C-alpha cells in the first residue's frame, strides 16, 4: 500500500520530467533541465522509500530501471549543452544526473539479487568520482580566472558528489583500493577548496564562504575516512 | 539490468567531454 503509493507517486514525477526533456531539446533553457532533474531525484527517493520495507517488487524494480534510463537523458543532454556553451556548470549538473542514476541502477541491481551489475555500478561511481573531481579542478580555475564566488561553490559541491559516489563503493566493496584511493584524491582535494573558499572569506568577510570553508573540511575527513578504512 | 554497461558510457562519455573542454 504504502510501496504502492510511493512507486506511482516516482512514475508521476519520471513522465513530468521527461516532457521537460523533449521542450528543453528544443533549443530549451537549462533550467527545463533542472527541473527534469529535480523531479527525477525526488522520484529516486521515492522508489528507495519503497524498495524498503519491501524489496523484489518488480514494479518498484522496474521503476527505478526507468528512472535511471530517464537520468541519463538528463545527462545525456545536459553533456551536450555543455559541450557548445563550455560551462563547468553544465558539466555538474550532468555529473548529478549519473550520480542518482548510479544509485538508482544501484538500488535495483541489489533488490533484484543481481551481483552482476551491482557490482558494475559500484564501479562507475568510482569513475565519476574522478570525474566530478576533474569538474571540480575546472571549476577552480575557472573561480580564479574569471573571479566568481559561486564557482568556488560548486567545485565543492561537486566534490561533495564525488564522495558520496566513492561512499557508494565502499559500502559495497570495503577493499577496493581504487576506490579507496580516489578517496584519498578527493580529501586532499577537498583542503586544496577549503583553503580557497578561506582565503577569498577573509578578504570578504561573508558568513557563506566561511561556512563552507569549513564544510569542505569536514567533507574531507569523511573522505579520509573512507580512504583509511 | 543492461543498464549496468549503459552508466559506464555515460560516465566514460563524460570524461571526454570534460577532456574536450580544454579546445
Amino acid at each position: 500500500e504504502e510501496v504502492q503509493e510511493a512507486v506511482e507517486r516516482a512514475e508521476e514525477l519520471r513522465e513530468e520530467a521527461e516532457e521537460l526533456i523533449k521542450k528543453a531539446r528544443k533549443t530549451g533553457d537549462p533550467e527545463l533541465l533542472r527541473k527534469a532533474l529535480e523531479a527525477l531525484k525526488e522520484a529516486v527517493r521515492a522508489v528507495k522509500e519503497a524498495i524498503k520495507r519491501n524489496p523484489d517488487n518488480e514494479e518498484a524494480v522496474k521503476t527505478a530501471v526507468r528512472l535511471a534510463r530517464e537520468l541519463l537523458k538528463v545527462a545525456e543532454e545536459l553533456k551536450e549543452r555543455a559541450e557548445k556553451t563550455g560551462d563547468p556548470r553544465l558539466l555538474l549538473l550532468a555529473a548529478e544526473a549519473i550520480a542518482w542514476a548510479i544509485e538508482a541502477v544501484f538500488l535495483a541491481a541489489k533488490a533484484s539479487e543481481n551481483t552482476e551489475g551491482a557490482l558494475e555500478a559500484a564501479r562507475a561511481a568510482v569513475k565519476l568520482a574522478e570525474v566530478a573531481k576533474r569538474i571540480a579542478k575546472l571549476l577552480q580555475r575557472d573561480a580564479k580566472k574569471e573571479g566568481d564566488p559561486e564557482l568556488l561553490k560548486l567545485a565543492l559541491r561537486a566534490l561533495e558528489l564525488a564522495v558520496r559516489a566513492v561512499e557508494l563503493a565502499i559500502k559495497e566493496n570495503p577493499d577496493n583500493e581504487e576506490a579507496v584511493e580516489t578517496a584519498k584524491r578527493l580529501a586532499e582535494e577537498l583542503r586544496k577548496v577549503a583553503e580557497l573558499l578561506e582565503e577569498r572569506a577573509k578578504e570578504t568577510g561573508d558568513p557563506e564562504l566561511q561556512e563552507l570553508a569549513k564544510r569542505a573540511k569536514e567533507v574531507a575527513d569523511r573522505a579520509r575516512e573512507l580512504a583509511k578504512k
